[PDB]
């Protein structure tokens, strides 16, 4: 098997990228009503091609990916963000420092009750912690400790394996407990309450019926025979624009026999009119009637946008519904609004609202290359703390600059943005990449420490793994009387657990995908921050 | 400035994002009716980053996305391919023939005229003709070669420092000669005479109108009042089907007063019933309703086909607009139908005709993933033409299986496909990036060679990568009397000149994109080979 092992560890492309297509096949397969997912399978292919042979870690596809799967996740989320942190923000900040000193607390007593040495005490929590920054940590402070240089070494070679062995488990079956076991025992389905608590925010707007211009056909023998086209659209009601007849959207001429009267608006309503007015509806080949998106300005007019009825334009909100006229006042500046009818005259009360909005096809390629810079120079950025060095990392700082991204272009529209379908292939791809790089570096390791401390460390990070989770949620629930979207959300920002995003999100759906990556966000810095300091605290006690 | 350039050479990722955000940019700013471009934009920006430190070359980042932009090309051209080929591909394959010999001759003569040495040979080559790969296969063959040593290490330290300098033109010039001189000269506008040949085949059809079910409301004293839903439905020209009576599709219930009689079909159609029935729109709120896309089977009945109109379904092209029934027979098996109707009628006749087309919307993970491994894997093969190695390369490579597996899927369409937005975004992005990381590699040693071997090796650089199109255009455009796209396409595959793909692709526009591309596959793939074999015999020669 030398050559297939040769050729497997030659070529890195071929390896990583054809256990991310038998990685899906496999996370397709559902036994029951329980499907492994993407990220499950991709992490049970990986290790199996990775007995194939010895496989370096490659720190160049995988955590650019990753960089890229956060900001994904970041600019998602953006503009929902402080309207889910006004909501629930204390709530989530309240579990996320519950959730990590339960976990220092069952570490600590697990640690003294097995007389667990320091390296195996670090390599654990940064296994079933999910933190692989723990392991350089208490690398450095070994090193600063104090200690025999045969002990530092001892230490130093136990810590890489103990994380090896027991980051198989807290990678699935913490996620399994937080996405497939939790929800069950708190009776409550994971698509049906994100739904639901979406739905108790302003998230998720019932579909509107969008108001369009139909070109109808006046016929000989017609009332609006005779009649200007002005008369005309004041005897219409709310909803029923007359556009303008033929190609010309002035308001003087007379309806003539063989003119087409487009009239835009509501569906019902122009039915109405139409069984009113007998009129024949005629696909008009017209490129001169347009809806166009406009986002109000600073000092947006109410008598422009009340008088552009009259002009001759429909204005609606962004959704496409027409709005009421009451409306007019209440909405807003940098609210979009929608102008349809006629070319002249919808270039001009837009000239007179705002400025276009950019459409979300359009993909901004300065707007993405400045955001992953500026996600790597913040990332740069750290300090240290009382000798131990913390820093931002990938995650934090691509979080953040996606975050304030997105808000700044949800605030000004005129620019394009990335679109959406764009973001979910990176927030999939990204994170399944780097889980395919991290178990095909780590699968001989893994299957050797299987026969040495193959038992008792695994269970031990299995229980540091799993318990914390299960003591703050009964805290949470049976206690804190949260939401359980919030509650698994703000359990996986402060277990650090970037794989469980993917799959919850996907189980969640689009619909409700931005509450969970809030509830997740707030919990993710504050938990990586104290995970990444949990490890030299813990060395310095146990040695 | 040291701080500035260790920052930059530390992070690869900040300097690789950010020469790609300022380069866009750049390539944005337009002077009179010439615009810069992406790729230019980003080559012009990166030199002057790398100018401020040194900056070693990443094969990491660049060579993968360099795969993913060739893919991307493969998967968006392959349905076309056969019907570009059948058409124009022997043509193709004699330009791309005599472009080559024309290099050929016109790199020997400037070379015996001005006595140029064998390295200095085969970097000017190697720039001008934008093959890498021709440096590697000259080290070779001078490694081989029978000279003294000093001569041998004196000619391999020659080599990258002539295609570094030469390569800065053999990139900007020969793109701007092909992309704005060429169609100048050919009395032509690129977009006009590109969708001019996209039109000449069956590549753009015209906007059709979409056939749709409108849900209208009976009123009383109507005369469809008292009828059937089979005897209306009987009653209806062809394009207008009565696909069912409240929410059921049976064809026996009478219409009472107060039901809506859902009618399906085109919409001036639709408007003379309205006309002649006296009907009013209603926008029914109903789930029941749809429009789906069947893949017919290999045996599909006819008789079905025709009968289901009778059964309730509307019948339609895959485009959205109804087909004549005298179509029916003409169709096929593999062609896309488009049945729409109530639920129950068109989960049935779609049951008897095949099996549901997937959306574009919907990406497939394990198909991306899987062509991209296989071009890895056939990128590795390769073998030795007179001591001389040559390989497939991740181009050819990646090019042949994204056309064969486009074709595959075009072929059975029920399996999912990677969208047209992802495809366009990996072509944008992937060769910008792996473009900006050869420039950022590559600054400090053009700005030396300024210096050095200046003017000379730069103006016969310009001249071997110049004068070989001019001569080529003439013979096809005067002699070989070819369309202008296909010359243009031919040139840039003959030249392997992957940057000029993205920006006359952007400048001609989706619509004639995929026949430039399929123009530029068959000679890339030939210009490539030969191109590699085009070194090693010029030193042998000149040494």
């Amino acid at each position: 098997m030398n050559a297939i092992g040769n050729f497997l560890v030659g070529t890195p492309v071929f390896t990583i990228f054809i256990a991310l297509a038998l990685g899906y096949l496999l996370g397709k397969l559902k036994i029951g009503s329980f499907t492994l997912g993407a990220t499950v399978g991709v992490l049970i292919v990986a290790l199996l091609i990775g007995q194939l042979g010895v496989f370096p870690r490659d720190t160049c596809l995988g955590d650019i990916f990753f960089d890229f799967f956060m900001f994904a996740i970041g600019y998602r989320v953006g503009p929902s963000f402080i309207s889910s942190m006004k909501k629930f923000g204390a709530k989530i900040v309240y579990a996320t420092l519950i959730f990590l000193v339960s976990a220092f607390i069952v570490a600590y007593a697990a640690f003294k009750m097995f007389h667990i040495g320091p390296g195996i005490a670090a390599g654990i929590i940064a296994g079933g912690l999910t933190q692989s920054a723990v392991i350089g940590s208490s690398l450095e402070t070994i090193s600063k400790l104090p200690i025999s240089d045969h002990l530092k070494t001892l230490y130093s070679n136990q810590i890489p394996i103990v994380y090896t062995l027991t980051y198989v488990f807290g990678t699935i079956g913490v996620l399994i407990f937080l996405r497939d076991i939790m929800p069950k025992l708190m009776h409550i389905d994971l698509k049906k309450q994100a739904v639901k608590t979406a739905k108790e925010l302003d998230m998720i707007p019932v579909p509107v019926i969008v108001a369009s211009t139909h070109f109808y056909t006046i016929n000989d023998g017609s009332s609006l025979i005779g009649q200007t086209l002005g008369t005309v659209n004041t005897k219409f009601a709310k909803g029923l624009v007359a556009a303008g007849l033929n190609d010309s959207a002035d308001m003087a001429s007379v309806i003539n026999a063989g003119d087409v009267l487009a009239i835009s608006g509501g569906i019902d309503e122009i039915g109405r009119a139409v069984q009113e007015f007998n009129l024949l509806e005629v696909t008009g080949k017209t490129k001169a009637y347009v809806s166009k998106q406009v986002v109000l300005k600073k000092n947006f007019s109410a008598d422009v946008l009340k008088n552009a009825q009259d002009k001759g334009v429909l204005v609606a909100t962004l959704a496409g519904d027409v709005m009421d006229p009451a409306q007019f006042s209440t909405l807003k500046p940098a609210e979009s609004v929608t102008l349809v009818g006629q070319k002249d005259a919808v270039s001009e009360v837009q000239s007179q609202l705002g400025r276009l909005r950019a459409a979300e096809n359009i993909i901004n390629y300065s707007w993405f290359a400045l955001g992953i810079a500026l996600s790597a120079a913040l990332g740069i950025v750290g300090t240290k703390v009382s000798g131990v060095p913390i820093a931002l990392g990938g995650g934090t700082a691509s979080l953040i600059v996606g975050l304030v991204q997105s808000i700044y272009r949800d605030k000004h529209a005129h620019m394009d943005t990335i679109p959406d379908s764009l973001l979910e292939f990176f927030q999939s791809i990204g994170l399944n990449l780097f889980i395919a790089t991290v178990g095909l570096s780590a699968a001989k390791t893994f299957i050797s420490a299987i026969q040495s401390m193959g038992i008792s460390v695994l269970l031990i990070g299995a229980v540091i793994s799993i318990l914390p989770h299960i003591i703050t949620f009964v805290i949470a629930y049976y206690l804190m009387k949260m939401e359980p979207i919030s509650i698994i959300g703000a359990q996986t920002g402060a277990d650090t657990l970037s794989a469980a995003l993917n799959d919850v999100s996907e189980r969640v759906g689009s619909d409700a995908s931005p509450f969970f990556a809030a509830a997740v966000a707030p919990a993710y810095a504050i938990g990586n921050i104290f995970l990444t300091l949990m490890g030299p605290i813990f060395i310095v006690l146990l040695s």
